[PDB]
């Protein structure tokens, strides 16, 4: 591990306070700026949605990716959510009340066990068995985040390979000549600190790099700044032109 | 049923250029293409057959998996990315012929006519080299067979496992962002003539997917950009893509 203060600069020009973390596999080394918050622990809020999408295929709550799950046809803040999704579109839109139900339908037992198999965060589900990741007492670090991707990313984790294959399709966020963006997006905003949330990983021909960003945010103005900063940093070590 | 509509070879007259664009809109199941007989002829696969390969040596056991790396067998190579390790990722990416062919010499030519026969994979003739026939043998597919084969492949009903499938389109993955993303594969059929250039694959939207396939006259490897360009001015023409 090492820190790198030198990275804080990319916060402080967009007035803005947070942590990046990143792994590079290869050499088994990460680097951060801040080595206290990236130990500090928060709401996964929809970073949830990637073991709740593992869980929910691996017990065959969810068929496959382009099993549809209809609209209630209840009428929601964000505009995308008013519509028939797949896990595909469910996880790009981050819609919550189809998230809400694959937790419903697996239960508080089944849920339990699972993230205790995942070694997930501190492994805590109390609260509502469907807002649990988002106001209940399950917390998770930077660190802890990047720590059950690479499981996921070696397909290690405690579930069908086939699971874990669908959740990294879904996970697909950019892809070009030079890298692969796996990864999944999310904003705490019932319990202090709000903190917006990326995790994921950048996929090279030759290399992977682990990644996990937190960083306060008080409105949803600045929302772009998780990937933004994110990809400053990235830029900076050089890993993506 | 397919539909011809000619106004996209302003596309090609406009790159000085010749060929076939052929589209399939799933969730309709309608074709469109600007040359319906081009679209119905054969060539040699060339690169593109990295895909039913990929995944008949994945099916076989031949690669265990994505990560496997291949070693270079030290032979330096006109293309300079191929002179280096692989796994099956990088190679579909830099479409890296001796690592293909290794594939295929393990296969096998009575393991390979089964599999292409059981895809119904163009004329399914695999006459000439164990390792060259898509290249200069006795194979050939048309734009629409190819796009037959992807529907297929989409939809995991190739006779070979799920995880074969899904790999291999893993492996196809060219281009995504927030609006399209596109898996697919690029030919360049040099040694028989006539000479062309391939881009085959789908382009997948939150409501629906895009087949396509393409090939064009590549005379000289000077217009290989052009097939995916040309393919893309279609598909933003028809608003498949921004
Ligand atoms: C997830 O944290 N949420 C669902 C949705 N996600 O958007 S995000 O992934 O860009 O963060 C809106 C925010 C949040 C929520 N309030 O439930
Ligand atoms: C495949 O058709 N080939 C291998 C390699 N591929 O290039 S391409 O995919 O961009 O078309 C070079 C061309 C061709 C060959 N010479 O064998």
């Amino acid at each position: 591990w090492q820190e790198n203060k030198s990275w804080n600069a990319h916060f402080t020009e967009h007035k803005s306070q947070g942590v990046v973390v990143l792994w590079n596999e290869n050499k088994q080394q990460g680097f951060t700026n801040n080595l206290k918050r990236a130990n500090q622990a928060f709401l996964p809020a929809s970073t949830f949605k990637i073991p709740n999408s593992l869980i929910a295929l691996d017990l065959g709550v969810v068929k496959d990716e382009h099993q549809v799950f209809k609209w209630d046809g209840q009428t929601r803040d964000i505009a995308t959510w008013n519509r028939d999704h797949n896990l595909i579109t469910a996880m790009k839109y981050s819609v919550v009340p189809v998230y809400q139900e694959f937790a419903r339908q697996i239960g508080e037992a089944r849920m339990s066990k699972m993230l205790h198999a995942f070694d997930y965060g501190n492994e805590d589900i109390s609260g509502n068995v469907d807002s649990f990741w988002l106001d209940g007492g399950i917390r998770i670090s930077a660190t802890e985040q990047i720590s059950f991707l690479r499981k996921l990313y070696h397909n290690k984790l405690h579930v069908s390979e086939r699971s874990q294959r669908i959740v990294k399709q879904a996970m697909l966020t950019e892809a070009n000549g030079d890298y692969i963006i796996r990864a999944k997006t999310g904003y705490s905003t019932r319990i202090e600190p709000k903190i917006g949330w990326w995790v994921g990983w950048v996929e090279l021909d030759d290399n992977v790099w682990f990644f996990a960003m937190n960083m306060d945010m008080p409105t949803s103005d600045g929302l772009g700044l998780r990937q933004a900063i994110t990809k400053e940093v990235l830029k900076q070590e050089k890993i993506i032109p």
